[PDB]
């Protein structure tokens, strides 16, 4: 099976994934998979609030199990290995009314540049 | 060596109402490191903290310690890192492998008040 999810939206509130550069179109994360991702997170005014690239530390998590914000748990499984995409996440799929203290204001839409570098032991 | 979660009573609650897993709790807290430095306090913001307890939304030491408090109780919760933030710590706030000392006041259980 092969596919490229060039645009994907789930919800208006919700999450949008826009493919920027294709992955291999074959390997997609499933629930419970461990993913390795490089990301940069920005607010809608363009200001950066975090970046794994800036600290040269790829981020790893189990996907689809509620360990990350909902926009990532829903959006990352729509990426294939090696894909670069942009995730736009409304507050309902992010940090909601409170935001994240010290980093993200309440009621913030989030824009993540994400690169899927790994799915379990598969590497881009 | 040894690790774990210890609760020391400072002022008793009503001794009758205890949070069950899945209950909402309303709590005032101050968190300190073992060197005495304060890293956070709901009291300083004068904003009670609310969470659902026993469902993994907070560190293990709170999920384990708070259900042993009765309504209105003031206690000190000491939490070794394996029941807190572990080797990772919390970025910008809690060093890796930190024991945590929380002053905890159980202000409410669901809609119950003292
Ligand atoms: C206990 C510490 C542990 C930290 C790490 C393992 C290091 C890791 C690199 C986080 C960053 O450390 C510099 C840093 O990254 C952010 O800047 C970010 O860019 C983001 O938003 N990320 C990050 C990338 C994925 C999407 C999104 C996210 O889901 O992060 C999760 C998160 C904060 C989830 C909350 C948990 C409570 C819950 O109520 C809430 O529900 C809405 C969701 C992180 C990975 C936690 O699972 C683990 C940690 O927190 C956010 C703002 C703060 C975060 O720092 C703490
Ligand atoms: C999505 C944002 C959301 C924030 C709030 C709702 C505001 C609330 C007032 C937190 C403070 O905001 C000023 C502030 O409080 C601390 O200072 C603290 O004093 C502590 O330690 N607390 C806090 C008191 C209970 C015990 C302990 C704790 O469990 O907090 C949880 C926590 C951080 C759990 C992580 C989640 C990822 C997971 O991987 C990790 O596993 C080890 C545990 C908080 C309440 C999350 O449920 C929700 C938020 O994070 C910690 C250091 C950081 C925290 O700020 C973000």
């Amino acid at each position: 099976f092969e596919a490229q999810k060039i645009e994907w939206h789930e919800g208006s509130s919700g999450v949008t994934k826009e493919l920027k550069s294709p992955g291999n179109g074959v390997d997609f994360p499933k629930k419970g998979d461990f993913v390795t991702i490089h990301y940069t997170g920005r607010l809608t005014d363009g200001s950066k609030f975090d970046s794994s690239v800036d600290r040269n530390e790829p981020f790893q998590t189990q996907i689809g199990t509620g360990r990350v914000i909902k926009g990532w748990d829903e959006g990352v499984p729509q990426m294939s290995l090696g894909e670069k995409a942009v995730l736009t996440i409304t507050p309902d799929y992010g940090y909601g009314a409170r935001g994240f203290p010290g980093v993200i204001p309440g009621n913030s839409t989030l824009i993540f540049e994400v690169e899927l570098l790994g799915i379990n032991n598969k590497r881009a």
